[PDB]
């Protein structure tokens, strides 16, 4: 009653240095043997950029190691997708990342939140043309370094958008601002470059919807971007994170019924990971439910990723297919 198919069986890992890149390379054969066929590689700004040399840092991932990662993924038939957050997560704790350190004027809230106090993290201004000039150059560079035609543009961790402090965005509708950013990125990545574009679904969900929302452990933040879900192209692939153990994960049919392809993503805990996989397999006959993406909760080095117990104990459910 439906053609047999092979799921996306993905692992998310971050690389920010040559060392963490080499650690990952050592684990790739064992990941493939487990059944992983896809790697989402979070780079952010942690690459030795040539396109905008002001963002270069001598301690982050090199070109040489980056190309090695890509060559090992090609050899093993692992589909490699680099991830750069193109609007959110522009800082962490009291550290501001390379783009806003070099260009403070591209911040959505210039002059506010010293040391990022009272906010989770900073956002770029979604109306500033220079933001897109820089970002398109980084997307072009990182896809060429990894020799790929896929890109994950992030877009979670956007907590500041349409802020009173912003002279371009103040007063403006938050859903239109966010859809505008997505559509600018789509026009470059998909229309011009021909890539497949992925993003996180966080900002597309009504956090106050009892079925699809109430995800985070805190009712904090604003919930004004979600109507953008109806304003963006439906060939963008939505990675949909969960961390709880539930019998139903309502954001999955939410996105499927809005016409998107969805990649449910888990985190910590065998029981929670298994619960999300089992729920998603209720949709196994829907080709838009692409598979699963694992994340290794407390792993900052990439050592031993192929032995991550929630993956080891559940991946055979996905190797079985639909
Ligand atoms: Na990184
Ligand atoms: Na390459
Ligand atoms: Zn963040
Ligand atoms: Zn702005």
């Amino acid at each position: 009653t439906m053609p047999k198919r092979k799921f996306v069986i993905a692992f998310h890992a971050s690389v920010n240095t040559d060392k963490t890149g080499k650690n990952l390379i050592k684990e790739l054969p064992d990941l493939q043997k487990r059944g992983i066929n896809t790697l989402f590689l979070e780079i952010g700004y942690n690459y030795q950029w040539k396109s905008d040399p002001k963002l270069y840092n001598k301690y982050v991932l090199s070109e040489t190691v980056a190309r090695e990662i890509a060559a090992e993924c090609r050899r093993l038939s692992i589909d490699l997708i680099p991830e750069i957050n193109c609007l959110g997560h522009q800082s962490w704790e009291n550290e501001t990342f390379a783009l806003l350190k070099a260009y403070p004027e591209l911040d959505e809230t210039p002059g506010l939140y010293p040391s990022n106090k009272d906010i989770y993290c900073r956002s770029l201004c979604s109306s500033n043309e220079k933001v897109y000039t820089i970002l398109f150059g980084l997307i072009d560079e990182i896809t060429e370094v990894f020799s790929v035609k896929k890109i994950h543009v992030g877009l979670d961790e956007v907590f500041l958008i349409g802020e009173d402090a912003c002279p371009l965005c103040r007063g403006k509708d938050k859903a239109e601002l966010f859809a505008g950013a997505v559509n600018r990125l789509y026009d470059h990545c998909v229309k011009k470059r021909g890539f497949t574009m992925y993003m996180w679904g966080d900002r597309l969900i009504d956090s106050e919807d009892e079925d699809s929302g109430y995800k985070g452990e805190y009712e904090s933040s604003c919930n004004g971007t979600y109507p953008a879900v109806d304003l963006i192209p439906k060939d963008i692939i939505i990675c949909d994170w969960h961390y709880d153990e539930l019998e139903r994960y309502g954001s999955i049919p939410y996105f499927l019924n809005k016409g998107f392809r969805v990649l449910p993503t888990s985190f910590k805990g065998i029981k929670a990971v298994n619960a999300l996989i089992d729920y998603s397999l209720l949709y196994k006959d829907n080709p838009a439910m692409l598979g699963h993406m694992y994340t290794a909760w407390d792993n900052f080095t990439n050592k031993n990723l192929s032995r991550y117990k929630p993956m080891v104990k559940t991946i055979d459910k996905l190797k079985a297919g639909n």
